[PDB]
RNA sequence: AUUGAAAGUUCUGUUUCGAAGAAAACCCGCCUCAGAUU
């Protein structure tokens, strides 16, 4: 199981509108991160024949694990929800085993935006390595699933609804999955939360929790 | 190529016309550059 870290500098912020008044999300979903990763290889094509229906040029990277977190302060504003965090930093962690280190690093250096067109984002540095799996009590900053238990004080937890990869095909709605975010609503920032969990990869001290 | 792909809240308008900081008032009343030298 290999892992990679990437540091992104944002220009003005990101904007992803909730499916189904147009409120937005607080942090990008894993689908957006996987698509941003896949952009490095599938650049220039917008419709590929999956075999039965044209749904997206991204239904092939669906088995890559990804998380992300903030490192600065920003504000969520509706005026079409947006998250303004100019000149901020975003740290993204990719954990997978499908491709070798070289391919993942090459695709990691090839990220241009997160969400819509305006949300450009530069790349400052990357790291590649091998991760280890543990199950003891850990402290994390990246968001995780709803089913994961919690030992600390419930003070900085929020609930959001994300979708699986099934939504990659047009004319179809993805399955709803609950997620827990360790975020302060105003102003936006990230806080550490201690969890027990069952699977957690050590990617440099900042343990990442998946289940 | 990411609930992503496609979208100008844009066009038109004077803060304008008029109204003396003006009239009265001494700086002024006394004081040696003076005694000695071819």
């Amino acid at each position: 199981m290999i892992y990679s870290k990437v540091f992104l500098k944002l220009h003005w912020g990101f904007s992803v509108v909730k499916p189904l008044a147009k409120p937005g999300f607080y942090l990008p979903p894993p689908t957006t991160l996987i698509g941003a990763l896949s952009y490095g290889k599938f650049r220039g094509v917008d419709n590929i024949n999956l075999g039965n229906v044209y749904g997206s040029p991204a239904y092939n990277f669906r088995n890559i694990m990804a998380t992300a977190r903030l490192e600065s302060e920003g504000v969520y504003t509706e005026d079409t929800g947006k998250v303004y965090i100019p000149n901020g930093r975003l740290v993204v962690v990719y954990v997978t085993d499908s491709i070798s280190k070289e391919e993942l690093e090459k695709l990691c250096w090839s990220i241009t935006r997160i969400g819509c067109k305006e949300c450009l984002a530069s790349v400052e540095n990357v790291e590649v390595g091998e991760a280890k799996k543990v199950s003891g009590r850990v402290k994390t900053r990246y968001y995780f699933r709803d089913t994961v238990k919690v030992v600390g004080r419930k003070e900085f937890l929020e609930y959001v609804t994300f979708w699986e990869e099934n939504g990659y095909i047009w004319g179809k709605e993805g399955s709803p999955v609950r997620y827990i975010l360790p975020i302060t609503t105003y102003p936006l920032a990230s806080k550490e939360v201690e969890v027990e969990a069952k699977e957690a990869y050590e990617v440099g001290g900042e343990y990442v929790v998946f289940s």
